[PDB]
Formats: structure tokens, C-alpha cells, sequence
């Protein structure tokens, strides 16, 4: 009998029986051109045929559903067998989706006796409905995205070269008071994402002696994560006229530059990392002014 095998094409790469054609990350943004090409052999010399192609969605359900199809009167050439090619244009085929091109060529006239009479009473129907050949099949690559772990700040100020501690808070002599205190933050970070900007925003609050916050200073500045999503970041907020008695704590809050999380599943990235550390009571992060 009469037989066709198929090739897909999907934005100029081939399947084999071997392997699907893999369309990249890249190419899918604009669609993906697929066309198909047909071997048939055994047909009949010279003979009109229906050719009908259909690009099937295998969804991850277990079911085929139909995305594209096109029907063209093809014709086979002398002695039977050659090849047809059969063009979907573009089609807005979905990342990380697997899509196989079934085949179905129906003779427009009969050519097959189906009763030893000499007169010609069905036509000759041809396809190729396989969802498992892989010459047939194209799959959508995925991008590689970011691995996103819950990224952590650690912080301890350094208040006129007195370091904080979970310990003890840096203390700062009356004496070192008189002219200012130099605050500075060092931020020890993990689980960022690395070589990423972030923009890191630190904040030294006056913790009054009722519990209430209020914001002494703020500096925003860009930095960058190190090897692995781990490291160091410095942020320096300069001279500032403390209040003898008082105490003041650093808050770091760090957000990605950019957007780093896919939180919906369709492979564009649509949420930024934020990390922050603001805890009132950590000692590594406060300093006091102590009293003449
Ligand atoms: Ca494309
Ligand atoms: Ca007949
Ligand atoms: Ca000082
Ligand atoms: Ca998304």
C-alpha cells in the first residue's frame, strides 16, 4: 500500500527519528515557522491528491489538540514516489510545549478496485498520525532562569571604629561623640543571584527610649552581587551629629535591579528579589552614645 513519512522544519531545524527539532528560547519570541516535508511512496503516477497537514499541541494532559492545520491540492510526480512540502507560516507556539505535524493525503479521484470488477470505486487515502515520531515532533525550549534561593542579610555597624556585635551594641565614648560619629554598615549577603545589580538602601534609625522609630539618615546606593550569590557590601552614611544617651540601628534593604522570579509560570520573569534585614533589637546593627 501506499505510505508517506514526514519531516518537520520549526524555524529552520529538523526532527529526525533520533531527535525533535528544538526551537530555542530565542527563536520562539516571534512565533515559530514550521513547515513539513513529505516522502510518499506508492501512489498513483501523474494523480491529484488532497494533502491535509496539522500541527498538534501533545499537552501535558495526555491529549492532542489541533493548532494549526492547511489542505492543498498536491500532485505525485512519475513513477509514484518524491516529496511534498506543506508551509503553517508562524505560529505562536508556547515555551516549554511539545508540538508533532500529522499528515493525511486522500486522491481526488478513485484509483483503488476494491471489488475485481476493473472499475475503479474508492479513493486511495495515505497518512501519517504518528504523536511518538520524532522526525515529526518539535519542542519549545525553556529559558535557564535564575536559581532563586531565600536570599539572607547579615549586618553589623561600625559606629567610630567600634564594630556591633549580637553580644553588645558598638559603644561610642562621649569623647569620639564631640565631633560627630562616622557610622558605616557592613552587609553580609547569601542566596542573591550572582553577578546581579541590586540597589541597596540603608537606613540609621533613632530608636527613642519609648520603642518609636525614626529615620536619621538614608543613603541608596548600587552594588552588585559576588561568585555564587555571596558576599560583602559596604554602605557609609558618613558624619552624623548623634545625640548623646541615644541609640540608632541600621536597616538594609536590598531589591534586584532587575526582575529575577518567574512567580506564574509562563518563563518571563516578572518579580524582583528583595531582602531586608530590619530588626530593631539586633545588636550587631545598633551603636549607643554613651554619656560624659
Ligand atoms: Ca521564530
Ligand atoms: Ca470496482
Ligand atoms: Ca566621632
Ligand atoms: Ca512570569
Amino acid at each position: 500500500e501506499g505510505t508517506l513519512k514526514t519531516t518537520v522544519a520549526a524555524d529552520g531545524v529538523n526532527g529526525s527519528s533520533e531527535k525533535e527539532a528544538l526551537v530555542s528560547f530565542e527563536n520562539s519570541k516571534d512565533g515559530v515557522d514550521v513547515k513539513d516535508t513529505i516522502d510518499y511512496k506508492d501512489l498513483v503516477a501523474n494523480e491529484k491528491y488532497n494533502l491535509t497537514g496539522k500541527l498538534m499541541h501533545v499537552k501535558d494532559d495526555g491529549s492532542l489538540e489541533e493548532v494549526a492545520t492547511k489542505t492543498t491540492e498536491v500532485t505525485a510526480v512519475e513513477n509514484g514516489s518524491g516529496q511534498w512540502e506543506l508551509d503553517f507560516g508562524n505560529q505562536k507556539l508556547q515555551v516549554g510545549e511539545k508540538y508533532v505535524v500529522f499528515e493525511n493525503a486522500e486522491s481526488v479521484e478513485n484509483l483503488i478496485d476494491t471489488d475485481n470488477n476493473y472499475e475503479l470505486d474508492t479513493k486511495q487515502v495515505v497518512k501519517h498520525e504518528d504523536k511518538n515520531d520524532k522526525a515529526q515532533t518539535l519542542i519549545v525550549e525553556k529559558p535557564n532562569l535564575p536559581e532563586v534561593k531565600d536570599g539572607t542579610l547579615r549586618t553589623t555597624v561600625i559606629a567610630d571604629g567600634v564594630n556591633g556585635s549580637s553580644e553588645k551594641e558598638a559603644l561610642v565614648s562621649f569623647e569620639n561623640s564631640k565631633d560627630g560619629v562616622d557610622v558605616k554598615d557592613t552587609i553580609n549577603y547569601e542566596g542573591l543571584v550572582a553577578n546581579q545589580n541590586y540597589t541597596l538602601t540603608g537606613t540609621l534609625m533613632h530608636v527613642k527610649a519609648d520603642g518609636s522609630l525614626e529615620e536619621i539618615a538614608t543613603k541608596t546606593t548600587n552594588v552588585t552581587a559576588g561568585e555564587n550569590g555571596n558576599g560583602t557590601w559596604g554602605l557609609d552614611f558618613g558624619n552624623q551629629k548623634l545625640q548623646v544617651g541615644e541609640k540608632y540601628v541600621v536597616f538594609e534593604n536590598a531589591e534586584s535591579v532587575e526582575n529575577l522570579i518567574d512567580t506564574d509560570k509562563d518563563y518571563n520573569l516578572d518579580t524582583k528579589q528583595v531582602v531586608k534585614h530590619e530588626d530593631k533589637n539586633d545588636k550587631a546593627q545598633t551603636l549607643v552614645v554613651e554619656k560624659p
